[PDB]
C-alpha cells in the first residue's frame, strides 16, 4: 500500500524495501559541474521507428502506455550499453505546481515532470529476470518544463478523460514515441534504481540534458488524473516523484563536453 502520501509515501518505502537505503538509489542530483565528460561513451541509438504501442493505464501511481516487447521493435542501444533493451513502456512523474514533479534534479533545479521511457536488457528474455540483474533495465529519462505545447504528446493527454481512475486502461495503438524526444540525445549516465517499489537495483539511468516544452494545458491535464479508484474519495493523481537519493559511491558521466 505504498504511495506518495504523508503517510505512505517515499520517506516510508524502506520498511517494505529495505534496498531504499542501498548503494544505488534512484532518483539523484545531477551536479553539472562535478560530471565527469567520458568521450568514450558512444552516441545514443534510439530505434523507435517499429514500436507497437498497445494500451494505455491509470496504475494508480502513473500513467503507462505499454509497448509489445515480444520482439525487437522499438529498441535501445549504444552509449553507456552493451547489447540490446527492448521498450517496454512509458510513463511520467509529476507535481501539483510547475516548480516541481521531476525525480532528477540538474543543480538541484526540479522540472515540471520527467518521463521515463523503460527498456530491458534481452539477454535476460523477460523484464522480471532482468529487474534482478545489475544490468538489467535502461531507462531514459527526459524532463519537462511548462512553454511551448508538445504536439507529439497530444494524443496521450486527449484520452487520460478516459483513465481517470486506478485501474482502467484503454486501447492505445499507433502512438509514435519519437514525437516526444528533445532534438539532442546528449546524457548523463550513472548506475542507478527503479523509483518505485521494489526500489530494485537494476536501472542503467541515462538522462538527456535537454528538456522538452510542453504546454499548462497538457501538464494540467496530468493533474486532473486520480490515485484512487472510482467510488473512493477524490485525490488527484500529483507529486508522484520520489526525491534525490545520495550518490554515494557513484559518479554520474557526461556523453558531452
Ligand atoms: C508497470 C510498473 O509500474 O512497474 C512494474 C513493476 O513496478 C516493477 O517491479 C517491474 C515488474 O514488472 O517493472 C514494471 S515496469 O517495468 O513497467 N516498471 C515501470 C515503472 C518503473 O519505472 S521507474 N520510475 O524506475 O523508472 C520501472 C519498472
Ligand atoms: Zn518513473
Amino acid at each position: 500500500h505504498w504511495g506518495y502520501g504523508k503517510h505512505n509515501g517515499p520517506e516510508h518505502w524502506h520498511k517494505d524495501f529495505p534496498i531504499a537505503k542501498g548503494e544505488r538509489q534512484s532518483p539523484v542530483d545531477i551536479d553539472t559541474h562535478t560530471a565527469k565528460y567520458d568521450p568514450s561513451l558512444k552516441p545514443l541509438s534510439v530505434s523507435y521507428d517499429q514500436a507497437t504501442s498497445l494500451r494505455i493505464l491509470n496504475n494508480g501511481h502513473s500513467f503507462q502506455v505499454t509497448f509489445d516487447d515480444s520482439q525487437d521493435k522499438a529498441v535501445l542501444k549504444g552509449g553507456p550499453l552493451d547489447g540490446t533493451y527492448r521498450l517496454l513502456q512509458f510513463h511520467f512523474h509529476w507535481g501539483s505546481l510547475d516548480g516541481q514533479g521531476s525525480e532528477h534534479t540538474v543543480d538541484k533545479k526540479k522540472y515540471a515532470a520527467e518521463l521515463h521511457l523503460v527498456h530491458w536488457n534481452t539477454k535476460y528474455g523477460d523484464v522480471g529476470k532482468a529487474v534482478q540483474q545489475p544490468d538489467g533495465l535502461a531507462v531514459l529519462g527526459i524532463f519537462l518544463k511548462v512553454g511551448s505545447a508538445k504536439p507529439g504528446l497530444q494524443k496521450v493527454v486527449d484520452v487520460l478523460d478516459s483513465i481517470k481512475t486506478e485501474g482502467k486502461s484503454a486501447d492505445f495503438t499507433n502512438f509514435d514515441p519519437r514525437g516526444l524526444l528533445p532534438e539532442s540525445l546528449d546524457y548523463w549516465t550513472y548506475p542507478g534504481s527503479l523509483t518505485t517499489p521494489p526500489l530494485a537495483e537494476c536501472v542503467t539511468w541515462i538522462v538527456l540534458k535537454q528538456p522538452i516544452s510542453v504546454s499548462s494545458e497538457q501538464v494540467l491535464k496530468f493533474r486532473k488524473l486520480n490515485f484512487n479508484g472510482e467510488g473512493e474519495p477524490e485525490e488527484l493523481m500529483v507529486d508522484n516523484w520520489r526525491p534525490a537519493q545520495p550518490l554515494k559511491n557513484r559518479q554520474i558521466k557526461a556523453s558531452f563536453k
